[PDB]
Parts: structure tokens; sequence; C-alpha cells
């Protein structure tokens, strides 16, 4: 149940990445277009030409990437 507006287009999983480097794309659709993120030329010259100009900035390291997810999250929903 919702209103209408602008009307979305058609788009490819290996543009999708765009994205997801970008920083601005959802937990459900990352899983999704994750799938097709496997080893692809055409996905990785996609990303690489993100961080060309957002990776490029001397100073901005991690040292520490722990992976742990909450307990509270993912409810018994069908
Ligand atoms: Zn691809």
């Amino acid at each position: 149940l919702v209103p209408r507006g602008s009307h979305m287009m058609s788009s490819s999983p290996c543009d999708q990445l765009q994205s997801f480097a970008d920083g601005d794309l959802p937990p459900m659709e990352a899983q999704a277009f994750g799938q097709h993120l496997a080893d692809c030329e055409k996905c990785q010259v996609e990303l690489t030409r993100l961080l060309q100009l957002d990776q490029l900035g001397r100073g901005y390291i991690e040292r520490h990437g722990p992976v742990d997810i909450p307990w509270h999250a993912l409810p018994r929903n069908r």
C-alpha cells in the first residue's frame, strides 16, 4: 500500500555495486546483488572506478575490522 510517484527504470546488478561502494545500499538488497558481485571483470571495473576517487585520501585507514551481528535482529517473519 503506497502512493504513485516517479516511475523507476530497469537496472543490472553489475551497475548496482555503484551504490554499494558509495555507501548508499540497504542490507536486504546488499545480499540480493551479492550473488552477481562474485568474480566478474565488468563488476571490478565499475567498483575500482569509485575507489580511484573515494580511496584516494592518505590518513584514512583501518586496523580493527571485527565481524559480529545482533541477536534481536532477524525476527520470526515469513
Ligand atoms: Zn557483474
